[PDB]
């Protein structure tokens, strides 16, 4: 199952594109949430989505900064999906194709890129 | 408290040397295990270590490869120590907490160091 | 010698704190400039500062965005200081000059952070 | 024009294949060198190729290790190709993929791949 999570601090932002992008990548059930990404403790919609998705399912978002503007909280969420065997994907940067010749290096880089994108989210707040 | 961990793939190596590096670094209690290093699930002794350590404690090892030679399993192990707030210090690369003045860049580089070291473990096997 | 570079695009920007942060880290001579960071071909002071520094000297700035808001051009400047045996230094990142483990792992991470900051600089401009 | 650079630390290493990879990727002139890649001092054939190649051209290699087995030198040789407007292509790596709607990020990705391969190159040496 493909679960999508869309978030916006305000409707001033384009919720269309975010919702359309999630749906374009085959998002079955999508959890929208109008809240700040400064924390995950006041966003019950996201907490309900994470507890929803289980093994085999796919959790996708338009971009990491939507998942949260807090490095540790974003990183904790990424490893929760890993330990729960839920594939994390981004509409902006899917990264489903091979970049480096080595399979181990690709995992390292894709894990690195996400950490880089995770920091920049807090780097902007 | 400061807990350590030592592993030996083959007893032919200097196990007594590794056990000294932990005490020299300030290890009070040291757990010892003898396994291949391919999977952490078949290593109960290592599991007893991660469970014994609590919040505020310090988990140390001679090197990351001792912890494991599987990138995903090693990263999973480190995160387990993060959420439990246990500092994972390496005797091989003696680096201090707060590697940089900036809090965010510190969190990013702390995680990056462990990923790079973990990527070397599987790289060398 | 320890040369410092400070840049402001607007008169609103607090140039004082930038100069005081540079002096705090041992800046003896500073090259202040009032120009947009979207390019370097129109910044003669930044280039006279890069020429002034020699092998062993220290080129310090407050933030990477001060160096410029163009990724390719900021990276070009960072390597120029590299190839010229000049250490780049940033007030925003205290203790950046330290070594994090072996020199290799340090040279890989420090270079990554600067590129990320160099990317964020341009990303905020346009 | 596409210029290649092949290197072999020893004749035991497969050279006739490394030439085929370069020629398979459209190399017109291949500079062959025979010496360690720890430093660019004892590798004049490389500098001969680097000085030879100029604006518009394309510089290709089998992999990063051929371009040098040192992070500081690899990154130095990479930026030398940037400043001369010469694109660097590695036969080992695939075609990558488009970062749709973010040209700035592609500039950063291509640099990250080189630094990872560069570090990994020096890591395998020891």
């Amino acid at each position: 199952m493909i679960i999508g999570y869309a978030r916006v601090s305000s409707l001033d932002q384009n919720l269309e594109r975010q919702l359309e992008n999630l749906k374009t990548f085959g998002a079955e059930k999508i959890f929208t949430e109008k809240q700040s990404g400064k924390s995950i403790e006041n966003r019950p919609i996201l907490q309900k989505a994470l507890n929803f998705v289980e093994m085999g399912d796919r959790f996708i978002v338009e971009s990491i900064d939507r998942l949260g503007r807090n490095y540790n909280e974003v990183i904790h969420t990424v490893n929760y999906l890993k330990d729960k065997e839920v594939q994390l994907m981004i509409t902006s940067l899917p990264m489903m194709n091979e970049v480096i010749g080595n399979p181990l290096l690709d995992k390292f880089m894709k894990d690195l890129v996400i950490q880089i994108l995770a920091m920049v989210s807090e780097q902007e707040r």
